[PDB]
């Protein structure tokens, strides 16, 4: 009765939790687990529903129930091993870290790498995150989570394979500036660069004091909510203001260094 014991814990797991991700994660764990004749998926699925039961960490939960889920549609055939990889990685970083910044940072860079199914955007993401994972400073790593999900954006966005060569070259960019130590700020700012050059706009950079200030022009508005997802995570994760404001077809970005 193992298959009916994982879908006991997807249930107690599902009791546990009132989140709605990780209730469909659970659900969609435990019924791969019943449709599995493979007794080692059956034997991941139950461990990843006893890890996430014993887990404090509700973002850390996600984490391994996505990679499991991940695991048990690679083992049919379903998803590309990317994706899995990907997944996998992000749980490495984010067990390595108390810090819930990059905890979140890799959970978000994997669910949106999970939604597209380009090979050169997935080997991009995969190999930001073996980058990061290759490093001590949380700092990089926080920067580097940034520009990959903000790269991954693009690509669920349709992004065209020009425009998200240019973007990965800005994930370049802004890895060797964090590298250099450019500060939180500049990597913000380098996160809308990629944003505003991965739909095809410009934009208008003016720095008064500490502050940053870009006004960008002619985003339609739907560019407008991807754009600013990305730039408002990039913020979160490294722990600097921002504010928005909309005036016509154009938006301004407030960067303050707090």
């Amino acid at each position: 009765s193992l298959r009916e014991e994982i879908r006991k814990l997807a249930e107690q797991l599902s009791e546990k939790y009132k989140d709605e991700e990780i209730r469909e994660l659970a659900r969609e764990a435990a019924e791969l687990a019943e449709e599995s004749d493979d007794p080692e998926v059956l034997e991941l699925a139950y461990e990843a529903l006893k890890k996430g039961l014993e887990l404090e960490d509700e973002e850390k939960v996600k984490l391994i129930l996505l990679a499991a889920v991940l695991a048990a549609r690679v083992a049919r055939g379903e998803v590309p091993e990317e994706k899995l990889e990907i997944a996998l990685k992000a749980l490495e970083l984010a067990e390595a870290s108390e810090d819930e910044r990059i905890i979140r940072g890799a959970l978000r860079a994997a669910l949106a790498a999970a939604r597209t199914d380009d090979p050169l955007a997935l080997e991009v993401v995969l190999e930001a995150l073996e980058r990061a994972q290759a490093s001590e400073d949380e700092r990089l790593i926080r920067a580097i989570l940034a520009a990959a999900y903000a790269f991954a954006l693009l690509a669920v966005a349709g992004a065209s394979a020009e425009r998200l060569k240019e973007a990965e070259a800005i994930v370049k960019e802004l890895i060797a500036a964090a590298e250099k130590g450019a500060s939180p700020q500049e990597l913000v700012l380098l996160v809308i660069e990629m944003m505003v050059k991965g739909m095809g706009v410009t934009m208008e950079t003016h720095r008064s004091g500490n502050e940053v200030k870009v006004v960008i022009k002619g985003l339609h508005e739907s560019q407008q909510e991807v754009l600013l997802e990305a730039v408002l995570f990039a913020a979160e994760l490294m722990g600097v203001r921002v504010r928005i404001r909309f005036k016509g077809d154009t938006v301004t970005i407030v960067v303050r260094e707090g």
